[PDB]
């Protein structure tokens, strides 16, 4: 579970911050839930959850459902938010986010 590594309380605070459409920013969310200080294994576990269909990569539609991993009532990210998110993380430009890229994003 995601709460195996992250505090439900931190998650609540991160979600309340980005309730408005187009308010989302991965750097703010990542710090509020406390991803920045996690180890490779912990980051890999979080990645595995975000990779909802277990394909090994986080594709665009999964970035769309980014908040849904933290709360089933959370909103879907907008196309703009998703586009910017993917733009930030997709280093090699294959259109998706792999574990190495996710790690880099967390430790940036
Ligand atoms: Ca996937
Ligand atoms: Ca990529």
């Amino acid at each position: 579970a995601i709460t195996d590594i992250l505090s439900a309380k931190d998650i609540e605070s991160a979600l309340s911050s980005c309730q408005a459409a187009d308010s989302f920013n991965y750097k703010s969310f990542f710090s509020t839930v406390g991803l920045s200080s996690k180890t490779p294994d912990q980051i890999k576990k979080v990645f595995g959850i975000l990779d909802q269909d277990k394909s090994g990569f986080i594709e665009e539609e999964e970035l769309q459902l980014f908040l849904k991993n933290f709360s089933s009532s959370a909103r879907v990210l907008t196309s703009a938010e998703t586009k910017a998110f993917l733009a930030a993380g997709d280093t090699d430009g294959d259109g998706k986010i792999g574990v190495e890229e996710f790690q880099s994003l967390v430790k940036a």
